[PDB]
């Protein structure tokens, strides 16, 4: 499956894409404002992810540190971003389908949009400034919009048990970007495409 990865800030990120143990593709790439990286993602990639990392210094040999999304220092990432970070999540192939969404689970950096480019289902959008209109418990020092769980650290906010229910601070997520998850057993936004679909991950879709 091709991923188109689009840069539309105004801002150079770094984009990132993950499954957790090992990088998609090259793992992590500098996108100029404006810049396009096709990436290639093998079929049955389940638990996937693509997101952006603001603000990052890699040496010579990719190593550096990034404000938003670093992913243990590395241009080209294995392993997943450090919070704050929208997310472009997706599992491909499963039993025929592929299954897209965006979460806020891990907090907010950066809007996105994701959309297939190929035919049979609709995209999802968290293109909201909701960096700007963070509440202030919080509003990440080095960037960006943590969720709850990674603030406080409590079985409500990361939903331990299973248990969980909305809160104050998921329904901030919810008001500000329906069509993503705000909190881990919110009611599912995933969109069904397809097996085998191609995407395009935007970063800024609107002005």
């Amino acid at each position: 499956a091709t991923f188109e990865i689009v840069n539309r800030c105004s801002y150079t990120v770094w984009a990132a894409a993950s499954k957790g143990d090992a990088a998609l593709d090259a793992g992590g790439r500098q996108l100029n404002s404006g810049e396009s990286w096709t990436i290639n993602v093998e079929p049955g990639t389940n638990g996937g992810k693509i997101w952006a990392r603001t603000d990052c210094y890699f040496d010579d040999s990719g190593s550096g540190i990034c404000k938003t999304g670093d992913c243990g220092g590395l241009l080209r990432c294995k392993r997943f971003g450090r919070p704050p970070t929208t997310l472009a999540e997706f599992s491909l192939n499963q039993y025929g389908k592929d299954y897209i969404d965006i979460s806020n689970i891990k907090g907010f950096n950066v809007p996105m949009d994701f959309s297939p480019t190929t035919r049979g289902c609709r995209g999802v959008r968290c293109a909201a400034d909701i960096v700007g209109q963070c509440p202030a418990k919080l509003k990440a020092p080095g960037g960006g919009c943590n969720d709850a769980c990674t603030v406080f650290q409590t079985s409500e906010y990361c939903c331990t048990t299973g248990k969980c229910g909305p809160t104050e601070y998921s329904r901030f997520f919810k008001r500000l970007c329906p069509d993503a998850f705000s909190y881990v057993l919110d009611k599912p936004t995933t969109v069904t495409c397809p097996g085998s679909s191609n995407y395009r991950v935007t970063f800024c879709p609107t002005a």
